[PDB]
């Protein structure tokens, strides 16, 4: 939603419909407005459809290839957790046609809203948008995608009632999930359009209390089935803990990462926690995924960098730095490189603006090239890695395999402190030009420089 505003068509007004009333009237507000539209409603702002066409000149051109994105069909909501239509893209973006060609235009990346359901759903429909009446009737195509109790609230999505569980199992639903033609991920995987990748969200539960087999062969037989149609096919699962389910080759070829990058180092860079609880911190996944696995800055499950920032600009240029000679495949958090904020859910969530965004804000020509160097080098790609300093107000590293290099070197301190990071145990040529502005190998310790921070 933060994105950008293609169309006032489907821009909806305020007011223009509600969702479970209350469900009061919509609100919306001015781009450079505040992030929670005013009481009596929200929200609503950015993210239409024919502008990242036109905005792939500012993120394709030349920096992205293909963009991760959140679930991308019916809901009311501006985020639609609960699907409501599955097939077609969702109407606010608009639909699949203005987009057939844009995944071609695109010529992109996708997120699955699947392991939640709609309550408003165009089948079982409490407030009844469907034909179907589940929520009344027991006697229709779509009833027993959930079982029983079929009242007021029990156990669906950590519990919320707008958010049903699904009686998800074999052979019964992901027919229209992953599984078959009409399945729309299958139902969008092939020309011309088709999907370079998918993903899933906090399935970690699906299935029957999740955790349980249930939650996996329901994976490894899209494993097959990412292998079917596209061997491009390339796959997530959300759960926030460890991975392992989250991969085994046999399990998955990627997932996401809070545990990587995005839990671990702010304690170094932006001090503390993502849920913003602070951190002192001073000095397991197969081969493929290491440079598989997604990687990217905040959420809409919790806070923002600048709020952890030392209000100081130095930290994130800094620590956007660390997300480039670092692995997986990242997928960052816009505003990324920019300098933006985003208070607390759904304030977190804030409009993607223009102004600061200058390359006198340093900020450009810095994740500018920084990306365009890890894409000069793939040493900060399928590189090996050694970790190499341990100072406070430093830190060393290196990705090492049989073609190139890159070592990192980094400074904490408000001030300097002198570093020398040697490549002797490198073992390539002394006294020789590394480039840069500008380093001899010399004395197998690097003498260059770069400001306090």
């Amino acid at each position: 939603d933060r994105f950008a505003r293609s169309l006032p068509r489907e821009a909806e007004q305020d007011h223009v419909y509600y969702h479970h009333a209350a469900g009061q009237e919509i609100i919306l507000r001015d781009w450079d407005e505040p992030v929670t539209a005013q009481a009596g409603g929200s929200t609503f702002y950015g993210g239409d459809l024919d502008g990242i066409s036109e905005k792939l000149p500012y993120l394709k051109k030349l920096g992205v290839t293909a963009l991760y994105l959140n679930p991308v069909f019916k809901a009311p909501s501006v985020h639609k957790y609960d699907t409501e239509d599955y097939r077609h893209v969702d109407p606010q973006f608009g639909g699949d046609g203005a987009l057939l060609r844009l995944r071609h235009n695109t010529q992109l990346v996708l997120d699955g809203v699947f392991n939640h359901s709609g309550d408003s759903h165009a089948w079982f429909d409490r407030h009844n948008r469907g034909t179907g009446g589940a929520c009344h009737n027991p006697e229709s195509p779509w009833r027993d995608w959930y079982s029983f109790s079929d009242d007021g609230t029990a156990l669906d999505w950590l519990g919320y009632a707008s958010l049903p569980k699904l009686d998800y199992q074999s052979e019964s639903l992901v027919n229209e999930i992953y599984r078959g033609e009409d399945s729309i991920v299958r139902h969008w995987l092939k020309a011309p359009w088709n999907m370079d990748g998918w993903r899933l969200d906090v399935v970690h539960m699906l299935g029957e209390a999740g955790g349980a087999r249930n939650n996996m062969q329901h994976v490894a037989g899209i494993t097959e089935a990412a292998k079917e149609t596209q061997p491009e096919a390339y796959i997530v699962g959300e759960h926030f803990g460890d991975a392992r389910q989250w991969l085994q080759a046999d399990v998955e070829d990627a997932a996401m990462n809070y545990r990587g990058f995005t839990f671990p180092l702010w304690g170094f860079l932006a001090n503390t926690d993502i849920s913003y609880d602070p951190q002192q911190i001073d000095a397991g996944l197969s081969h493929q995924q290491q440079l598989r696995m997604f990687n990217q800055l905040d959420s809409h499950d919790t806070a923002r960098f600048k709020t952890l920032l030392g209000r100081d600009i130095a930290r994130l240029p800094l620590a956007v730095v660390w997300l480039f000679t670092w692995p997986g495949v990242p997928c960052i958090y816009y505003g990324d490189e920019v300098g933006l904020d985003g208070k607390n859910d759904p304030f977190c969530r804030k409009p993607f603006p223009w102004q600061v965004e200058k390359q006198d804000t340093a900020l450009f020509a810095l994740y500018q090239r920084m990306i365009a160097l890890r894409k000069k080098s793939q040493a900060l790609r399928h590189g090996g890695c050694q970790v190499l300093y341990a100072e406070d107000n430093v830190v060393v590293f290196v990705r090492v395999l049989n073609q190139q290099r890159v070592l990192v070197a980094i400074n904490r301190g408000e001030a300097c402190e002198v570093v020398l990071p040697a490549s002797p145990f490198l073992n390539a040529v002394q006294w020789q030009c590394k480039e840069g502005h500008g380093q001899l190998t010399d004395g197998i310790l690097a003498l260059p420089a770069i400001s306090a921070t």
